[PDB]
């Protein structure tokens, strides 16, 4: 996987507490670690919908997760690399939600590769020299 | 019409009432209800953003509302749908706003199919037998 | 340059708390109107909106980041890939991002999200073609305007 990765979490009051909030940002980053990227490339954002301030099928609903999920364009082509993506966070967002009664959905979006920048430079090729002292400084390096 | 609508809407101050919320809410998802979707797909979200935080035209607006309107991709492909589709929402959006002087702004932004879940579950195919039971149902029924 | 100046533009930009003061927004969203108002774009078109991220409520490599900017720029769908049009938008951003944002010991991040031009409409409107004489009637009104 390359590319920057940003969640936005959007949900109702009294669903995720602080800790669950914490807890699934560090699943989130844990599963891109894992596929060799810079942590700090990986952004999750929570914001909370007051009641009044969400509906889903024309009602307030009082138990929901709503996903948007930003990548770049071209990161995950083929059918094999998506499908293990969806299973790779199916495998912790369900656990999560499941068991407290939440509906919650995702997507994917994807944005062009060549207009994202950290600290006003452009992170370099997956895989490449540059890129592993990205990782071990764990900061934007300019060269 | 595939897949889901996700509407984000930002808004000044003393601009929506919670009652016309709710009623925005209600026509956007009465409007997709008419496509053949699933009720509970539809959702809407508001964010009320507080003075000193919104410029248009690099200065504060005290009567906005900025829509973002998130779609799946190859979902409306002809002049026709797209055309329908526009007309259809200007039929709620412009009665609502004009009177009350706001300004608003839309978008439509799409996404891929494949890497759209609910509740941990791929959405029944656009159309499908599967799809009517999600919408007789109205919830993502396992199958 | 061209193909990256013609909108819509909307910027949405999150960030952590006692980061950015009010001044230093209401600088920046006039920094980031006049950019696209140089390359002829109506003022009114350019939307820049602001969210405070609570602690606790953004993570950056799992760390609850205190002093972050994270900003989404939505632009119109291009025909075509200009790396040279491409590099002349990139500096004229970094010129007013990186002074704002680098002697705070800020860090920042961008990216561009693109939508197609013909789902856009203002004020129930859709905008006139870039560069077009109904595009200099909404520059010199500054709003939407039937014809
Ligand atoms: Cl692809
Ligand atoms: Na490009």
């Amino acid at each position: 996987f390359q590319g920057m990765p940003r969640w936005l979490i959007q949900h109702s009051p009294n669903t995720l507490t602080p800790e669950e909030k914490s807890h699934l940002a560090q699943q989130i980053t844990q599963a891109y670690v894992g596929f060799g990227l810079p942590a700090f490339y990986v952004q999750v954002h929570f914001i909370e919908q007051p009641a009044g301030t969400s509906f889903i099928g024309g009602e307030q609903h009082p138990n929901f997760v709503a996903l948007t999920i930003y990548h770049l364009a071209r990161t995950m082509t083929s059918d094999e690399q998506r499908q293990g993506f969806l299973k790779r966070i199916d495998a912790f967002l369900t656990p999560m939600f499941e068991p407290k009664g939440i509906d919650w959905e995702y997507f994917v979006t994807e944005a062009p590769r060549d207009l994202w920048k950290i600290n006003g430079l452009a992170p370099p090729a997956a895989g490449s020299e540059e890129e592993k002292v990205w990782v071990r400084e764990n900061r934007p390096v300019r060269f």
